[PDB]
């Protein structure tokens, strides 16, 4: 029941309550600043708690992460990403009836209706693959608009359904139109991983036969990029669903949001450093154009903005990354590079103590190349995995008693007042 | 260079800058609350100004609106629309050589590539026109992505020609693609507003004629709509952007955070209110259930939430209004339904006390069924005009010192840590 | 189909009339599951030389890409029997 106080300098004290969760850093409820005369200034809002939610929770210097309570890592080795995507939508793991009941609804919605699959020869087949995931987005929601009532929790349940079965599907299918092969039918006898790779990889001039590694690895890589609490893509989702939006036209902002380079890239930004160095030869020359302040160069993949110590994404994904990389044997010169800097990494103590250890996007880099997903891919994968993510916090928004349309403030730092004068005078 | 001071319990005072701009609310600098172990709350973040701006200034309580310092009413008496939206991209009036200049590049961009006219064929023809508009805005996102540098200010300007240029194409477009009708191509001789009624009801059957008090109201209207500081739509529009996204993906998420019905329908909830009441017979009796605090009906499209005791664009368009009704003598139930409510709002002590007064959405929604257009396209003409003001916050924000990507908070309220078992050991 | 065979077709010839029989014979359940496909935008189902006219209609209608369709012979039973127990009825508003 604590309570703030702000002064200024002769106007009396103000009395902002102090909200606390069942985690993490209390809050200063500024609800009523502005009938006191201000708005605070937070550029980026990277002080700003725009909600109340229950779906993850982060702890950056601690290395935490959890869905509904349930830490990543034992979500990682134990659960399927379908489990994962239950526990994110209904809040709890479910029993294997419930499992069941959810794989085969998952199945059923996992075709894509023809005229959908006749949207794509709108795009010419160089087109970006999230430029043409997000017209398809938005063809959903053409699609679906009439017969969905957002205030209607079915219609809403039915909704993530339809995101969580078909987003792989249509991310297949873009690859497919781009290189110019024939799109695949989904197959009910494979797992939801399974059946990403063959819709993307089959072809019809033989059996394809996914690995079961990659597909591990793939499950991993859905899994481990699920959700994230609030960041630019599920604000996005948010703040564009907040006005009473189409579900799938927010989806498709999010999108639009992951595709910009500050927030999809990184995996990218990681192959890129590697093709840099070139050769193992090269090494320790760059390891220096890093450590240089006035450098450009830095090494992209060590380390992490939020995860300081450690990330425990990082430790499954290191393991997926090895077992990927033995199974399939490839024999690379930036592999090698990359396995070299792993190797110093792990044991030179500028590395161990400037705490840049390889990270989460290192390695699903290392993974993506390595089972032949082309760069121009890396961020649609990252847009299938988060879908759910965005779809469960659409979901909680709307539930929300305190949900209300956003209409943020400015500081104004332009002209005062001034006359308009007509052309014709002056 | 003063300061507020925000106390806790047993905690040292807090130091907070207070910044103040050319004109209204001073702001509170928070950047650095999170290093003393808070965040804010502020729920649609009504509080919260994420950003410096000199585009344009609301003081609701006065009455104020400034585009670059210009009161609207000067602008929309004396200026054109594309002056007005010179203006938002410049932030000065043109010189005569500088606007003939800039109409004749408008006029130049006004086609759309074949290739994109055939991208409607991916849409249904009675898909709504706000999913096909996004759809077609996210089409241009794929046409252009190689060859835009978001970082090179001059392809940033390109772009805003572009937006401006061809939104009234593909809006017509909208039109007759779900009427079943062909496409018109602009004509050069004409004037934008002017350009925008002939692609939307001329014929191959003769020549149509643009009545020139029509006209002069839909410049009215795209005026009177060019922007409105933060607001749902600009701030996704902003809050996309902050990743690096492409501009025009950026667009085509504020068209889908528009379209929510919170954002965009005020103007048909305004005619669906005058259909219900039906006839003149029937104002006292529904004037009453508007009164009645318990009865769901209320009066939509009379006074303001922000505009709270006069929005001097309702003035003009009050003015707009009359001229087109004068001019196009038309008899309908309805009409005198608004009419009568008008003469009453404008006398009844208890509309002139109770401050509701009938408003820019009232006048505009009678000016667009007025004249032909459909309730379908109602929001996709809020978006043709709100466009310029999107682009204009864009460019803004990418040429911002302080331009970061967005991550707002949350208050956590979830599950504490638990551990997560198998499902076959369950 | 109409367009389609106009130019070979000589009414008169009788084995033209034969032929015309059996491509209206052949492909009316083509079609049929066709119309179905195409109303609920699924893919076409091509016909299965293995399959029985009638298990081969159910089959054109119900079958996915997404796994072996089974038709149930119980239901393929039925559906021979609809078609048999409306194949004709002398004169009346449509043979007429």
């Amino acid at each position: 029941d604590k309570k703030a106080t702000l002064h200024v300098e002769g106007k009396a004290p103000i009395e902002l309550p102090i909200m606390e969760g069942s985690l993490g850093t209390p809050v200063i409820d500024v609800r009523k600043l502005g009938a006191n005369g201000y708005f605070t200034f937070d550029p980026g809002f990277l002080a700003t708690a725009s909600c109340e939610s229950q779906i993850t929770y982060i702890d950056g210097g601690k290395g935490i992460l959890l869905h509904r309570g349930y830490p990543i890592d034992q979500l990682a080795n134990n659960a399927d990403y379908l489990e994962v995507c239950y526990i994110l939508l209904y809040g709890e793991a479910p029993t294997r009836e419930q499992y069941e009941k959810f794989k085969t609804t998952v199945t059923r919605h996992t075709m894509v209706h023809e005229q959908i699959a006749s949207f794509f020869h709108g795009f010419r087949r160089d087109a970006h693959p999230m430029a043409v995931m997000c017209g398809v987005v938005g063809a959903l929601a053409a699609f679906y608009h009439d017969s969905l009532d957002i205030n209607n929790d079915l219609h809403r349940e039915i909704t993530a359904y339809r995101l969580l079965s078909k987003m792989p599907t249509l991310a297949a299918m873009c690859y497919k139109y781009s290189t110019g092969q024939p799109f695949i039918y989904p197959r009910n006898d494979l797992s939801y991983a399974e059946n990403f790779l063959h819709m993307m990889f089959a072809t019809p001039c033989e059996e394809y036969e996914v690995n079961p590694v990659v597909a591990r690895a793939m499950d991993k890589i859905f899994t481990l990029h699920a959700d994230h609490e609030q960041n630019a893509s599920t604000s996005t989702v948010r703040l564009a669903g907040s006005s009473g939006a189409n579900p799938f036209a927010c989806i498709a902002a999010g999108i639009a949001s992951l595709w910009g380079p500050a927030h999809g890239g990184a995996n990218e930004a990681c192959l890129k450093m590697l093709e840099e160095i070139g050769s193992v030869d090269n090494i320790p020359e760059y390891v220096d154009r890093a450590k240089d302040k006035d450098d450009p160069f830095r090494l992209m993949g060590f380390g992490h903005r939020v995860y300081k110590n450690y990330d425990p994404r990082a430790t499954v994904m290191r393991e997926t990354c090895h077992e990927v990389l033995k199974e399939l044997n490839i024999q690379d010169p930036l592999l090698d590079v990359a396995m070299e800097l792993e190797r110093i990494a792990l044991s030179d103590e500028y590395f161990v103590s400037k705490k840049l250890y390889p990270n989460v996007d290192f390695y699903s880099g290392i993974i993506l190349k390595a089972i032949g997903i082309p760069v121009s891919m890396f961020t649609v994968i990252f847009a299938i995995s988060r879908t759910i993510g965005w779809i469960a916090h659409w979901n909680e928004m709307h539930s929300d008693p305190l949900n209300r349309i956003g209409r943020p403030r400015q500081l104004y730092t332009g002209e005062v007042q001034r006359d308009f004068q007509p052309m014709h005078e002056r």
